[PDB]
């Protein structure tokens, strides 16, 4: 029946699934991994070992454990990010939703859920394949990563710790869907690996990885490189926050195997309660427990292996959202507030400048300053309020990616640049947010074709569009219909750089995305810091 | 008899001049200084002794020792700026222009030339001081001071050559008006000094030295002033180009005598020879000779000065040309010539940048060139070459102005700023140099005023309008005339901050003058240069 699957790992049984009028089928919650519990906590993850019997995948499995945002309690615009299943370390799962009937060997699409590596669940009602599943045709895969400590500790030199066991987790669902997913019907030769934030973060990675290159075919970033400043630490940098967290837990800090058997007795509630407690300035978009560049996922340093051109050589296709900043100002900079327009002093300009760039010195934050104040204005707080929104999104998300962008271009086979700045008409955040980092996944997600969410036409032809143009790259690397009559997306090439602005508008192209200020963050600001 | 004058060093006859179908009188050429030659070459001038007789002040002196332009020969352009009288070491006179019939005590103008220093001459066509004289009703003086290395050259320690003396023979006229002007009908309580680029610094710098304040009322400077970097030097830095103008010339350098020896056994046009060749950078808008921090006629640095109020308090009225840097672009900047569009290239915006800021490191050239950078245009020519008018007019003209208004204002007696944007429309300089430094001085001198030299009808309302607030400052500290119509040039104050626009179309008031690259120039750029 169509409902049941034979794979290598076993038998699987799925359920039928309603979508807009129609159904197709979904199997929720199948094992990839051996559940990385006890001993296993920090380790590398194990291959499931195969069942008897036939596996229910009828029902979303647990969220792996995580620090669950309780700022704006009932608020369903924090919430909707938040776990909605029961949390557990035994929580490395994947889903697949897969058009009815069962193709034979169609375009697969695999969702990386962001969260800053720290949080993040495959079973938010924002990432429900079902929309893209059916409308598309393809079949959707979310997996699972283990986040935190539990994910991202690093003790290199342990075996026992070694750091980047999250990606680790991802690659190892991907080996599986590589392994298995033909008999749901999908085409393990046309795998797009697509995700936000840490999640387009974790793309990039793979790209680089030499571990990972081959289980996919192209790849889709959305807000995340891999290169951004807080996607990584170094490994010296990872033992000092393990050996703090140990410190915060009043471990035994001799030697790491006393460490790691100590981190292992606690409770995974006690980890999480100390976790923000080990980031070595005051901060804001910098997370604890992140990859590490440890030699061996990654063999040299980003910013060599992109140079050098050691990466997957593919199509790609990427992009940010217009006000990227916002959300982390919000909850980690004065002056903010959800309730409020948030005029920005002066003073809290400084101190937002400041938390943004917490590893500059003085010269390096008047460089900033200067950089993003209208001197002919300067106690305009909605000026400041919105300057320090460009600092964060251009500093942690947009001019990372740029730089990735220009870099890949060199050696890869097809890079497409998006812009999304359409702000959506029921959007619960205040407007002073804009369009917020993470906003675009309902219309990449189809959320705007259910009437009862309170999208407008417009949102969901924007969606339609979106969705398309994410399905026909991952299908041909190339997001437009061939010989269609609608505006094509360009190219992005090395010479003109062009992209388009995704939105309800009729098409437009530019040049050069944010360069003025990349010149800045990518060029001009590090050569400062390196030199004083 | 009306062109009879008895003084104090004696009788003066001076000529009876036509202008605009009347007449004044003019007594030019009289001597204010023994003439510094000889063993007096290099010092402090001294007091012209009195003479017997009747000194025939019927036609202009001499011009000083002074670098000739060359550069274009017969080109009205810059033979305009050029001496029209022979070439003297014996210079040091003064002309003045009274009314006719002569007044009882009216106000004073001195006028004081540019010339960076190296150049300049009273006697030139577009000083002549009769148009004003007339139209204002004002008695107009102008004096000379000795440029280059005889004005200048700079031996701290040593009396015989102690640098500043073409300050000091300024300072001399200056005390020569006020002891005798009375005697020509003007006010010696209502003296305002005025002057141009070198000209502007030096009256900046009579407000700043204590042996000079008190010889003047008021003060005017148009697009210079005395912390401009090319105004002075060290006495260290002035002291190694005294030597190596010695060397230049095959002198003996083992003391301070035997180097002033032989410069003074030296014919003027050897000195001239090699004046260039002691810069210390590879530079452009440097001079050899100009004034040195000598703990005498600045008793502290410039800025010290400034920031504690060490300076005379009173009115001044000041400005700035919109593009004072295209002159020392086009002598001195490859790419740029005078009879093309003179687009630059990147490679040669790139040169221009290190000409322009010779004392920066590789980080501060960086930091110059991306904040005058469109990178999203980078290789448009006129971008570049537009780009480098305003690097230097700011770094050079527009940006010490204002830090020198800014610092002014807070005990000063009233400010007014100017900016002037006026292109005559019978310039004879290409367009790509725009409002070239020195093109207002003949809007100030009332030269629109002759029917022959081929102005416009509006360009002698906006000469007469100037010349009137110049004179309306000069006479009452406030360049408006109380009471009456026409729109106020309102008062510079360091909360608001405003000027006006000088040209022919309707009065605009603004506020905070180039205030975004002035803060990179006075505040970032040298921040950076101190810690790298
Ligand atoms: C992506 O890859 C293919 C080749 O691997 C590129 O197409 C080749 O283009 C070269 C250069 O024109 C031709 O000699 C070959 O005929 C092409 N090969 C094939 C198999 O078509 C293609 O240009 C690349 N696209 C981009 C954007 O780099
Ligand atoms: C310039 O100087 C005069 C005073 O020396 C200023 O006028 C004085 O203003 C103070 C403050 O209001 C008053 O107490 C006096 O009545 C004024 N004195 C005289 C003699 O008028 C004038 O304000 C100053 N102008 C500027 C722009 O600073
Ligand atoms: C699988 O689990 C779901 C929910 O727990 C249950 O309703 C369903 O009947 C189960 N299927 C079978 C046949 O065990
Ligand atoms: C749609 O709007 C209504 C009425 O304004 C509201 O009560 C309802 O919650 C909205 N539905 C959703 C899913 O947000
Ligand atoms: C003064 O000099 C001028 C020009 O050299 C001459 O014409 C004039 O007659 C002289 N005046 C007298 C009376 O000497
Ligand atoms: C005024 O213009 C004429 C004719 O174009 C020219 O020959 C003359 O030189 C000009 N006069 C001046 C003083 O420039």
């Amino acid at each position: 029946s169509e409902l049941l699957v034979n794979t290598k790992s076993g038998k699987v049984m799925g359920t039928r699934v309603p979508v807009l009028s129609s159904h197709i089928s979904a199997f929720l919650g199948i094992p990839f991994a051996e559940p990385p519990v006890g001993n296993m906590r920090f380790r590398r993850p194990e291959p499931k070992k195969p069942w008897s019997g036939v596996w229910n995948a009828s029902t979303y499995p647990n969220n792996c454990q995580q620090y669950v945002d309780e700022q704006f309690p009932g608020f369903s615009g924090s919430e909707m990010w938040n776990p909605n299943r029961e949390m557990s370390e035994d929580c490395l799962y994947l889903n697949i939703w897969v058009p009815s009937p069962r193709p034979k060997s169609t375009t697969v699409m695999v969702w990386i859920y962001g969260g800053g590596f720290y949080s993040g669940s495959s079973t938010l009602d924002v990432y429900n394949g079902k929309y893209l599943a059916y409308t598309e045709e393809v079949v959707l895969v979310s997996l699972s990563y283990r986040v935190g400590a539990f994910g991202f500790l690093a003790l290199h030199g342990s075996q026992e710790a070694p750091g980047n066991v999250g990606l680790l987790d991802q690659r190892m669902a991907l080996q599986w869907v590589h392994d298995n997913i033909q008999f749901f019907g999908g085409d393990p030769k046309t795998v797009t690996i697509f995700g936000e934030s840490a999640g387009g973060a974790s793309v990039g990675m793979h790209i680089l990885s030499p571990g990972s290159r081959d289980l996919f075919r192209r790849a889709i970033l959305q807000s995340g490189s891999p290169n951004c400043p807080w996607a990584s630490v170094s490994v010296a940098e990872g033992r000092r926050r393990a050996v703090e967290l140990g410190r915060n837990l009043n471990c035994n800090l001799n030697s790491d195997e006393e460490l790691i058997h100590c981190l292992r007795e606690k409770k995974p509630q006690e980890l999480i309660d100390v976790e923000w407690n080990v980031l070595p300035f005051d901060s804001i978009f910098r997370f604890s427990f992140v990859p590490v560049i440890d030699g061996e996922f990654f063999p040299t340093s980003l910013e060599s292996m992109l140079n050098s051109g050691n990466f997957k050589k593919t199509q790609i296709l990427l992009g940010v959202n217009k006000d990227e900043g916002s959300f982390f100002l919000l909850y980690g900079a004065p002056g903010f507030s959800k309730d409020s327009e948030s005029k920005i002093s002066r003073e809290d300009f400084m101190s937002g400048v400041k938390l943004s760039v917490p590893h500059a010195n003085d010269l390096g934050l008047d460089a900033v300053t200067l950089q993003y104040t209208d001197w002919m204005d300067d106690n305009n707080g909605i000026k400041n309020r919105d300057g320090l929104d460009d600092i964060v999104g251009d500093h942690n998300v947009i001019c990372p990616l740029m730089h990735f962008v220009n870099k890949y271009t060199k050696f890869g086979n097809g890079t497409y640049l998006y812009f999304f700045n359409h702000r959506a008409s029921n959007l619960v955040w205040p407007e002073w947010m804009g369009v917020i980092h993470g906003y675009e996944i309902e219309f990449v997600f189809g959320l705007p074709l259910v009437k009862e969410l309170n999208y407008t036409a417009e949102e969901e032809a924007l969606s339609r569009r979106i969705m398309h143009y994410w399905a026909t790259f991952a299908k041909t690397g190339n997001p437009n219909e061939p010989h269609s009559q609608e505006s094509k997306w360009p190219l992005f090439t090395t010479k003109e750089q062009k992209f388009i602005d995704l939105n309800t508008e009729p098409m437009k192209v530019h040049q050069r995305l944010r360069v003025q200020m990349c010149v800045f963050w990518n060029q001009f600001l590090p050569k400062l810091l390196n030199a004083t």
